């Protein structure tokens, strides 16, 4: 049920979710330069 300002409002695509991407891959995948 997308919204209106969504879209407009980008904050709440899958970036919310592209963090559960990185979700293991951050707690589990990052070294600053080794």
């Amino acid at each position: 049920a997308v919204s209106e300002h969504q879209l407009l409002h980008d904050k709440g695509k899958s970036i919310q979710d592209l963090r559960r991407r990185f979700f293991l891959h951050h707690l589990i995948a990052e070294i600053h330069t080794a």
